[PDB]
């Protein structure tokens, strides 16, 4: 976007917010683009992880590897460029289906998921060399795969700033309605699942000894 009006920039907070989450994003699609071509590559066609494994590890990071690249190049290669009437929200409700899919089970899968590193630290550590592979084994996934699942918290910050464009209130801002409602009711969930019909205690009766 060399050049995506020329215009004088000062005190445009649009400029700043596209950039700012920049930083952030990229770190994020930074580290995706270097575990995948760097030891995921192979895996990457689900060789050993393909049927069932899937809702383990590939179901999630297998997809968001199509995933980090649009989740840029979607909405801010056209905000960049002359936007005219962009929508972060919008466009974001569309990858959201899957992504709820993804961020629901890798948060309840989580648990299980330092387990089968552990457990396939020799299987998995061995097929990601095949050349020279990272220096944290295979395990490299989990580590560089638990920052990227906190820049979630700073999504609604797009969808603060660059959704409103100029406050409004007649309409528009009707869709950040939908949009923060969306990209929170994520984490709100999380929360909730865990004690879904746990703290309950009602109409239970376990057998435990």
């Amino acid at each position: 976007m060399k050049g995506f009006d020329t215009t004088a920039i000062n005190k445009s907070y649009y400029n700043v917010v596209l950039q700012n989450i920049l930083e952030t994003e990229n770190e994020y699609s930074k580290e995706l683009q270097t575990v995948l071509s760097t030891y995921l590559r192979p895996l990457q066609t689900s060789e050993k992880l393909s049927s069932a494994n899937i809702s383990y590890l590939m179901g999630n990071l297998e997809e968001i590897c199509s995933f980090q690249q649009m989740l840029v190049q979607s909405l801010e290669e056209c905000t960049k460029l002359p936007e005219a009437q962009q929508r972060v929200g919008g466009c974001f409700l569309n990858l959201m289906p899957q992504m709820k899919t993804l961020y629901l089970t890798y948060c309840a899968n989580h648990p299980s998921a330092v387990n089968v590193l552990t457990e396939h630290s020799e299987e998995l550590g061995e097929f990601m060399e095949t050349k020279g592979a990272s220096s944290p084994g295979i395990l490299v996934l989990t580590t560089g795969l638990s920052k990227p699942f906190m820049r979630l918290d700073k999504y609604p910050t797009l969808l603060k700033e660059l959704e409103r464009h100029m406050e409004d209130y007649h309409t528009d801002r009707q869709d950040i309605q939908k949009s923060m409602a969306a990209f929170k009711n994520l984490s709100a969930q999380c929360q909730e699942v865990r004690k879904r019909k746990e703290l309950e205690l009602q109409i239970l009766t376990e057998a435990i000894r």
